[PDB]
């Protein structure tokens, strides 16, 4: 391909970093508390909401393996990277998305200061602020029960249509945000093409009763489309088996979230049901804009503004608290540490918030779909590491699913632990139960149990057997040195999500900017799109091909041989 | 710790292994296509399962960096490592376990043939049978509205209450087999200890028509028992609400899934209503066994017999087919050939099919908790790399989620693509339309798009800008040569989901076997356990506490400052 990247590889920051690695990477963990006293409170830094709840974003860095001299050659890296000046830029609206040489604005979408924003010369916030104005409005309807189907009814089910950025931010927030959330309204949500998809929806509703609300940036994702149109057809095909007249049923069920005003008057949507989002909106980044409509509907105006100042708090927090105190920052710069120094190639999110179930698969999306490049923004091949895979599950269900590898496998793995100080559902003593694995978990990763330590549990709980102490020596034991972040706030309302999303975002931002890749794109999803809208025509009964490789050749007869 | 094992690194396959490396790995799969026009056919087998809708499982792992001296080379190494006589050793009853001195025998709960497995020289058959007909008898009762409640009413709603072991399978597989399901019987799945959990299932049911399913292999696992405890509360609480008489309720409301005869008689669970199954009997090896019951009241003992028989043809074809036709020993193979050779430490599970989008957390408790080891048999310290990170979603989602990172990221990522060739349920051109998308990217991921064809795309479509062209070009670029394995099948019946669950049991013991370390237990879970229990008592409301690391002190003192 192209030229080789020196730009990052060539600062003497990078160049000291990897000398402190060979030097501090071997020493544990457990050593630097050793050695201060103070560590925990050196190494977090709590981040107040503004709430009169008195609610925070906590973060806890400690358990890793950085040093005071490491953290300084980690934020000297920051600064030679031009940080700073790379955040103003992407808050101020310049075009950091080089690739498509647009502005990268979802910070607009919370700029809850209504401090003007500037694309082509003209102030944004009017803008995002009459759509806001116009999801309450129509939200409001939905839940008072004014908006009425087709035959009269009150709107009972909210049925998103949408993909990837249209699809994972609503999901992911309402189930987040359920006990904030108006009970008789049933959210179902249709993503993928695969027909079981819609079908098991369409068992689920009275669609007299039922609003689809078609989620898609562009209006011309194959997904998304063929499931508008198939919620449609169910649309019309119920009236017809009913005998009513079908005139005017589709504006009364069908509202489109877009950008695309020209394939929402296509599909038969009303313009005054359309909600406006623009092109400096990320899909990844989009769950702010009029893609949060499912959002809204479920909890209300005043809970998704409380959404959005969560967000605008960690956005000002980002942009002006000192390096040492910034903790989109920290968290970033310590992932770069494990990727780019340690070699650990995964990233574990480990929400322990039963509600947070589908923050991983979120979080999966935003990091990897933006960090996932080989290539920077001059268009040069990077020459380190970039984006982690991400995985995870809610805790404490992971304790008992695959932890047993991040504890005793052959894999570093850094973890973001994430946990809530009171819960919203208070149940006898489950909350206490369940944040003491939280905090053990941490614990147990980082202390870990020496070869000793085992034989002194072992003799002193009455086992005279040299044998079986001896045999079981190695399998219980545990290395530790295992890193971890901690990240507590007080409780999960819905500030206090939107504060976790926005550093997530801007943890994603840095990362990017430090690699210098364009975290804003993403041309990685062209090929597949290509090659399957080759194939779709090829795949009718008894066809057979031949222009494709032996393999893609053989599975596409084998499928025609046998679909019908 | 302890010696480095140097019995894996000594075999002379191995040392060839790591020759073919050198030699071939650099090599592009497409390479291997260009010189063997029959490669699909010659890197693939179709296995029967034996049904009469001619149903099967076919393995495609031609999409490799693997020619014919390596697949030669790699079955060589499963020669010397001993694979045909572990296999049989495990399905005879062996004490494979060897750290808990245990048989592994979840190949007995599934053998059709009732062929003699001798446990303390007493065949397990009959008392594997004697349980499959109490879940026959009982399943039956609650399906056919014959079980009642406290106050008469049938079971509508049925909540399996277990965590790990005891609850990824009843979810994966009820998700799976949703259309073979009686749709009148709602299933609900309480497993984490938050309090959320169990609000919210106790929100969505009506209790006097609730049979609660204790799902535990121990009955000591404080989630489950902290969980049954309050399910025992709530249906006290409400019968004393309207005033009902309690006595005889537990009775009729709860059933037990255990080992433990001892612990289920103390909750006060009737001895007839206890569902035995055995020791060697792993959790994530059990949803075969009694833990499988919420499955067979869902789709029915008929259905259930159909996933049992799926499990044990593939149970017979691993033990008996010559190794180069063998699917679940040449999965294995693929994926050390990865692990140890490549240095790849994720593999992905991307099932296309909607259904089993609960599968590949199944899969990462069952290749992780069993693999996720760094100790030998023998007690000596692994030398190799051992079990990767799983993770995925259902297809198509994660093309719009992580695909990117997949295509252009610097990790090299090993996929598992499943599918079914025939829906369940056909929505218009539905399914062709998802397929196109599954053949697609495997091919997309092996050849990939070159700069010379970015250039010849861009030049024909009409661009006469050499700097646009330039620019676009190494954004663009699909390097290509990214694995692939391909899993089809005829459609996800019950024996169906049974035979791939069985070729990743399977896959599992031979990459197990050839590290040499023991997939069958699970000492990694121990260290967070102790630790839990010692932080529970230390978390009340004011409590400090100095006796951890100052990280963890001061977690825990946040926590009782705001707690209440
Ligand atoms: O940044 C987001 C990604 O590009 C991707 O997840 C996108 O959201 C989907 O492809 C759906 O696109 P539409 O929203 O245009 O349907
Ligand atoms: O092999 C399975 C694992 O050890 C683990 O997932 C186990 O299933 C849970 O710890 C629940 O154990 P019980 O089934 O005993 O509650």
């Amino acid at each position: 391909g192209a030229d080789a990247d020196t730009t990052l590889t060539s600062c003497a920051s990078w160049t000291q970093l990897q000398k402190l690695y060979e030097q501090y990477g071997d020493e544990p963990i457990k050593k630097h508390f050793e050695t201060d006293s103070e560590r925990g409170q050196r190494y977090s830094v709590k981040v107040s909401l503004g709430s009169k709840d008195e609610n925070f974003l906590f973060l806890d860095y400690s358990k890793s393996h950085i040093n005071d001299e490491i953290k300084c050659a980690l934020l000297r890296l920051a600064e030679e990277r031009g940080i700073r000046q790379f955040v103003q830029s992407v808050f101020r609206g310049e075009r950091v998305n080089t690739t498509e040489n647009r502005p990268v604005l979802h910070i607009a979408l919370r700029n809850r200061s209504n401090r003007p924003i500037y694309v082509d010369g003209k102030d944004v916030m009017p803008a995002v602020n009459k759509v806001l104005d116009q999801m309450r409005s129509f939200s409001e309807k939905v839940r008072t029960g004014e908006w009425k189907g087709h035959t009269g009814k009150a709107i009972r089910h909210v049925v998103n249509i949408g993909i990837g950025g249209s699809d994972l931010g609503p999901v992911m927030a309402t189930e987040a945000l359920k006990p904030f959330s108006q009970r008789d309204l049933s959210l179902h949500f249709v993503s993928n093409v695969d027909g079981t998809h819609i079908a098991e929806v369409l068992k689920s509703i009275d669609i007299e009763a039922t609003l689809f609300i078609v989620a898609s940036k562009t209006f011309t994702t194959q997904e998304t489309i063929t499931n508008a149109l198939s919620a449609r057809r169910a649309l019309l095909d119920y009236l017809r088996s009913r005998g009513i007249d079908e005139k005017g049923s589709v504006a009364k069920h069908f509202v489109a979230l877009s950008t695309n005003n020209q394939k929402v008057k296509e599909f038969g949507i009303d313009e005054e049901n359309m909600f406006q989002f623009w092109d400096w909106v990320g899909g990844r980044y989009s769950m702010w804009s009029a893609i949060g409509l499912p959002i809204m509907i479920s909890i209300g105006y005043e809970n998704f503004v409380e959404l959005l100042t969560g967000a605008h708090v960690i956005d000002e927090h980002f942009a002006n608290a000192p390096p040492e105190q910034n903790v989109p920052l920290l968290l970033a710069l310590v992932g770069v540490w494990y990727i780019n120094f340690f070699g650990a190639v995964t990233h574990a999110i480990l929400p322990y918030d039963q509600y947070l179930w589908r923050l991983p698969a979120y979080l999966q999306q935003l990091d990897m779909e933006s960090n996932g490049k080989y290539v920077t923004r001059s268009g040069k091949t990077v020459s380190t590491l970039t984006g982690p895979i991400i995985f995870g599950e809610a805790g404490t269900n992971g304790q008992h699913a695959f932890y047993q590898l991040i504890h005793q496998g052959t894999n570093l793995i850094p973890c973001d632990f994430i946990g809530a100080i009171q819960s919203q559902n208070k149940i006898g003593d489950h909350h206490k139960i369940f944040m003491s694995n939280f905090f053990a978990q941490t614990e147990a990763l980082m202390i870990g149990k020496s070869p000793s330590e085992v034989r002194r549990e072992l003799e002193a709980a009455g086992e005279r057997s040299a044998e079986k102490i001896n045999a079981l020596l190695p399998h219980k034991t545990f290395i530790g040195g295992r890193p971890s972040n901690t990240l507590l706030i007080k409780s999960l309302t819905p500030r206090a999500l939107g504060a976790i999303i926005a550093m997530y975002e801007h943890k994603v931002l840095v990362q990017g900017a430090i690699w210098g890749i364009d975290s804003y794109d993403q041309w990685g999803v062209e090929l597949g799109k290509v090659l399957a809208k080759s194939i779709l025509p090829q795949l009718r009964p008894g066809m057979r091909v031949n222009n494709h490789d032996s393999s893609t050749n053989g599975l596409i007869n084998m499928f025609n041989e046998l679909s019908h």
